[PDB]
């Protein structure tokens, strides 16, 4: 319908893996989806609280679960302690509408009710369990390949890949 287009380039050790492009189901889940394109692109400014720029750009997986999924978008601290929305702070759980039903969902990761903030999580396996918890709010429509080749990386005992993986660059299509 009213569906946006984005996408990330990611390198791995410096060298390009590829292109992820994400469809934003703003017709379902508009704030959120809002909140991550204006990540995507730098749109929005810098973070009213953490005063740091609401941009995706440079920022990494810092965690990848084999199996299942790869988590990213805190870009105040790398490593999921961090992140902030376009409305300040975090923001509300804003509809559970969409389901982890597919592999390859795009959702956001919080810690608990209501803390949605930057970070997000592709799955790569259905996560009904996740349901009603996480909100989901897009897909990812091409460059699944490059999830998953991130998602089998190697990682540390905090499950943080060896490798550095970064968003070299990131913004919107159509």
């Amino acid at each position: 319908k009213d569906r946006r287009r984005v996408f990330l380039d990611v390198t791995i050790d410096g060298n390009l893996a590829g292109r992820i492009v994400m469809e934003l189901y703003n017709d379902i889940a508009p704030r959120t989806c809002n909140n991550f394109l204006m990540l995507c692109t730098g749109m929005a400014g810098t973070g009213k609280i953490s005063g740091k720029p609401l941009h995706y750009k440079g920022s990494t997986f810092h965690r990848v679960i084999k199996n299942f999924m790869i988590q990213g978008g805190d870009f105040t601290k790398g490593d999921g302690t961090g992140g902030e929305s376009i409305y300040g702070g975090m923001f509300d759980d804003e509809e559970f509408v969409m389901k982890h039903d597919e592999p390859f969902v795009v959702s956001m990761a919080n810690k608990g009710p209501n803390t949605n903030g930057s970070q997000f999580f592709i799955t790569t396996t259905p996560a009904p369990h996740l349901n009603n918890i996480h909100v989901v709010f897009g897909k990812v429509v091409s460059g699944q390949e490059v999830v998953t080749k991130i998602e089998y990386l190697k990682t540390n005992s905090k499950n943080r890949p060896l490798a550095d993986v970064v968003i070299l660059n990131c913004g919107e299509l159509v």
